[PDB]
């Protein structure tokens, strides 16, 4: 019941998704079209991926084909990994937290 | 569909371990404030985003709160991970619609 919490992790979630996407486009283009992806590399210095609706926004603006491509892309990649990430984040924030627990009590003794 | 899942995984830690801090330090503020000022002192010298090296910085300088980021951190995991895959789903798909609606008149205009 922490609201304020799963709201900033489901919003992060969603541009990273989105940054996800463009590293997946821009690879394809980095072999199909390299001057568009030289375009893209540059374009995301001067929009950070972090606001991704401002970025998509930006983008607009110089490409609305890649804008297009990006939104069918983020949701594809959506469907593929949201379902498994719970049990996948879950263990493994239970894994670190063991290792960090077992290492930081071992430098106690030692 | 599997190094992304990875990477997503990895980052989701690490952000959730930033947000168990920040939740951590809320309470230090207002409780505590020598311990909050010196936390905020520390995440400016060590990068969050890498939790695991962020946290091993700090072992050696405040074990206890360490060991309370970690409690802390799993808490939110446990009562935040199941409300996810809906919420950003969603949350896309309606994100989708805007940009496509308004991209689409933009042509047109």
């Amino acid at each position: 019941e922490f609201k304020k919490v799963a709201k900033e992790t489901a919003i992060t979630l969603q541009s990273y998704l989105t940054y996800q996407a463009v590293r997946l486009i821009s690879q394809a283009l980095s072999e199909t079209n390299p001057g568009q992806a030289i375009w893209l590399g540059e374009f995301s210095k001067r929009h950070p991926i972090q606001e991704s609706d401002l970025y998509l926004e930006a983008m607009m603006l110089e490409n609305k084909e890649l804008v297009l491509r990006i939104l069918t892309v983020r949701e594809n990649l959506a469907e593929g990994v949201l379902e498994f990430l719970p049990e996948m984040v879950l263990s493994q924030i239970k894994q670190s937290n063991g290792n960090h627990r077992r290492s930081l009590l071992e430098r106690l003794t030692q």
